[PDB]
C-alpha cells in the first residue's frame, strides 16, 4: 500500500496527474490513485465550494 | 481493495466515521480507510473553503 504510493506520490508532485493517469503508471487501483489526490489540496479543493457572486 | 472497502463502505455510510474508526474496524491503512472520507463530500469538505465574511 505505503510502497506503490511512495513511488506513486513522487510521480503526482512532478505533474499533478490526475488518478487516472497515476493508476495506469502503477497499475493501482482507482482507491490507490485516488487517495494521493485526497491528499493534495490543490488537486482535491477546484475551487467551486462556495464564493458565490455575492447578492 | 475494492471487497474490504465494500464492507467498510457500508459502515462509513450508517455512522460516517471518520477513517481512523474504519482503519481499525477493518485493520486497513489510513490510504483505504482515508479514501472512503474523500469520496464522502460530507465528510471531506467540512465548509471552511471560503464563504469569507464578506468585506
Ligand atoms: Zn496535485
Ligand atoms: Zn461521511
Amino acid at each position: 500500500f505505503l510502497d506503490g504510493i511512495d513511488k506513486a506520490q513522487e510521480e503526482h508532485e512532478k505533474y499533478h496527474s490526475n488518478w487516472r493517469a497515476m493508476a495506469s503508471d502503477f497499475n493501482l487501483p482507482p482507491v490507490v490513485a485516488k487517495e494521493i489526490v485526497a491528499s493534495c489540496d490543490k488537486c482535491q479543493l477546484k475551487g467551486e465550494a462556495m464564493h458565490g457572486q455575492v447578492d
